[PDB]
């Protein structure tokens, strides 16, 4: 049996993690000055006073509880939660909430595509050739201007048929740091009402671009034009409990019957896979959400992060800029979110990493939370020396 | 397009537990719960939990993306639990799910992935989950005989007999011990002729261990896993830490894939760990650690055997009064199976007439197969479900 198991090949990002003076700018994972992930405080305060307060580890609900269902609604939806006409689903990690709605649309629909991002993040594609979906691309970025091919994007996402579904970045992202702005945005609405392609957003990094409730504001725009939409939201990230596993899916509906259907397929789909969703990070989120006093000081500290590392792309700009004169590599600046794209082809990539022990991930896509004033030079130089 | 989603019926538990909460009786019982419970109907955190989650909280310093298969302090600690010192790391791969379900999944997924023509052999009955499972994913399903109802006991000849109607490269799924939902197990020796079916018809057994200590105790519970991990060189195995650690909510379990040579372990931890990143990426590390955190500390993990013991004992000595009091009132050891089961559960052997008709006229809830929860009885309900028993001629 075992034995015809034929070898898989490994994941772009977590393969570097494993082959990883070093500096490691690879994994999707937010570092303080001193190349450290810490835990939140409002997150260490919620996990002491759960210790305290639970009483048993009984079975709970199928679909997650409905204290993190309502908080998660609020926080990615705000005012615009329809509560009548969507359906939550406590899933492991926003990964397990892609995967979710993968599955939910499905069923929905056997002859779908997904349209997905010019680049995106690596997991989306080889899900999806897991399932066996037919996958199309877009374009989104502009190898150039190093943003948004805007013109491109609206003319292949044109062709999306009724039926099809349409994969976005709700915000920062992965792994451009090219973003859409909201006129922009708009336009994409009147182009999924047009086709009526079922639009699924990945939100993985609400905080980490220009805010909770600006980096939310695309995605709202959606949900108030299209009446049906499917987030699939990550608490990772935003709520630094990444090992926790805990995310969601919001299925937005037209009517309320409809939300009935798909909540009970929902419901199913977490039986089907892994029963029960992990309770802990989903009890830590509902916890400091809930919590006025506790979502004071984890909104601070997460406005604290967010201005480091816009403060770290105007620094490495600098510094580039030195070593050039006053020429493009200003995109750093422009680019929101964790990550950056620079250009350096393949084979740059790994003459950095094997010469200048620096670590990012082949498509020259670096974590700018992970660097500091202390090795932006070493990194300008390396870059510098690299050529191209 | 969701509209034109086929209605999923509910899970049928919460249809059982309204039915129960909206009835208006003073005195209605249920033993249709899933969990233990102890006396006071509470279903407690176990110390040595209590005391590991503890340690966390003062020790970890980070949470940031661990282990895809899981943490090695977690898969060794597993691995030996249920092996013992038979277990040799070379050739076992190791994979943290989400709760035992999740090791089941990952497990049909790895096999058909091994063999896309698979055939899985389940037990008449099972668990209800196991069927459901197959039938979204597609899997053949094939039934062998187990359920003696006369007897409440395991028909034998029959499992063997349709056993052996297994082809090479299909799987045949065994509750590794206090068989969910009858209660009725086979002993040391009938899984050595189990052993010998396996064998001879190259049958891949999948075991779904998600009860090692409710039974007769750790390792008296891991007997006919090891004996069919000794003498077949592939299997699969999907444990649980729900139960037994008593952290059902956490979502903690694991699947361990023995298999003929380190070339093959290699071979399968890769996709192991594919599965992992395709479904949910990283597995959750809360429970994970409470467990490896409890077997690895010493003193926590004496409690953690100690408290587990007191349960074991506790059923055991409840299921004794049980068959004694129907003892008392039959004038017949018609009931004496009631003692012989092992686990949690067992079945009655009363028909949907009896359930309902013991429903309607003591007030006592059960499963529709008339599958019981030990724990949910004490010295009040053992004389009324006695009589109910005796009463609807069951
Ligand atoms: C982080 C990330 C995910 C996955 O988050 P998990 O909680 O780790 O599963 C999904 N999509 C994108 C774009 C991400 O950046
Ligand atoms: C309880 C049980 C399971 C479930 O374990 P989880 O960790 O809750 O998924 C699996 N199989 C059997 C036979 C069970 O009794």
């Amino acid at each position: 049996m075992l034995g015809n198991l034929k070898p898989q090949a490994p994941d772009k990002i977590l393969a570097l993690m494993g082959e990883f003076g070093k500096i490691d700018l690879g994994v999707g994972v937010y570092k303080d000055a001193t190349g450290h992930t810490p835990i939140m405080r409002a997150v260490h305060a919620a996990e002491q006073r759960m210790l305290e307060t639970e009483t048993t580890k009984t079975y709970a609900g199928l679909s997650g509880e409905p204290e993190f269902q309502k908080a998660m609604g609020e926080l990615i939806l705000g005012d615009g939660l329809k509560s009548e006409t969507t359906a939550t689903l406590a899933t492991v990690g926003g990964t397990g909430a892609l995967r979710q709605a993968l599955e939910l649309a499905r069923m929905a629909n056997p002859d779908l595509r997904v349209f997905v991002s010019d680049p995106t993040w690596p997991n989306h594609v080889s899900i999806m050739n897991f399932m066996g979906l037919p996958v199309q691309t877009y374009r989104y970025f502009d190898a150039e201007t190093r943003g948004v091919d805007f013109e491109g994007m609206k003319a292949d996402l044109a062709a999306a048929k009724k039926g099809d579904m349409v994969l976005l970045h709700g915000c920062c992202h992965n792994p451009t740091g090219a973003n859409l702005t909201l006129d922009q945005w708009a336009e994409i609405a009147s182009i999924l009402e047009k086709t009526g392609a079922l639009p699924l957003i990945d939100l993985a990094y609400q905080g980490f671009g220009d805010g909770l409730e600006e980096d939310a504001a695309g995605t709202r725009l959606i949900a108030s034009r299209i009446p049906e939409v499917l987030i699939a939201a990550s608490c990772s990230k935003n709520f630094g409990i990444y090992r926790e596993r805990t995310g969601c899916l919001l299925a937005l509906c037209a009517d309320a019957a409809t939300r009935e259907l798909a909540q009970g397929a929902m419901a199913f789909l977490n039986r089907q896979t892994y029963s029960f969703p992990p309770f802990h990070g989903a009890k830590i989120v509902s916890t400091v959400l809930t919590t006025p006093e506790l979502r004071a000081d984890w909104m601070a500290e997460l406005e604290a992060v967010r201005s480091g590392m816009l403060r770290l792309r105007e620094q490495l700009a600098g510094e580039l800029r030195d070593l050039s004169g006053s020429d493009r590599f200003g995109f750093v600046a422009e680019h929101r979110g964790m990550f950056s794209r620079l250009g350096a082809t393949p084979e740059q990539v790994k003459r950095i990493k094997e010469e200048f022990g620096i670590y990012m991930v082949g498509d020259s896509r670096i974590n700018i939370a992970g660097l500091n004033d202390n090795t932006i030079p070493i990194l300008a130089r390396a870059i510098i020396e690299v050529g191209v």
